[PDB]
């Protein structure tokens, strides 16, 4: 409904997560300042990111680690079979020795925004990538 910077929601998430962050877990930012403002429901995107970050905290477990909240402009990104000239990619990547309804809710809220969520992993890392359309 509103067209604003996705970083406002990202920062609301950083503030909220501070209350549940273990002493041995650090949350770092890796924002792309060139990312354009986009239409989205801030309340819904906040819930999407909170649930993904909590899943990340669950993955890290007692061993703790690092969670990176990253934003990047995505060019020529495909969403539901159509290629978009511009989309926003928001990643929640965790690093840790020790490596759900919330996730289902996040998926549904992203579908409402006509976006997608992808999961990947590599040695010592796991990452959820959320995509939101900006310009088709």
């Amino acid at each position: 409904r509103v067209t604003e910077s996705i970083h406002k929601v990202a920062e609301r998430v950083v503030t909220l997560v501070s209350m549940e962050l273990p002493d041995n877990v650090r949350l770092i930012r890796d924002y792309d300042p060139s990312l354009p403002e986009l239409a989205h429901d801030p309340d819904q995107i906040e819930q999407v990111l909170l649930n993904i970050v909590r899943n990340a905290l669950q993955a890290l477990g007692p061993e703790g680690g690092e969670i990176i909240l990253r934003t990047r402009t995505a060019f020529q990104l495909t969403l539901h079979g159509e290629r978009y000239r511009l989309a926003a990619r928001i990643d929640v990547e965790d690093n840790g020795p020790g490596i759900g309804l919330g996730l289902s809710i996040a998926r549904n809220l992203i579908d409402q925004h006509s976006g997608k969520i992808e999961f990947t992993s590599w040695p010592g890392h796991t990452e959820f990538s959320v995509y939101l359309p900006i310009r088709k």
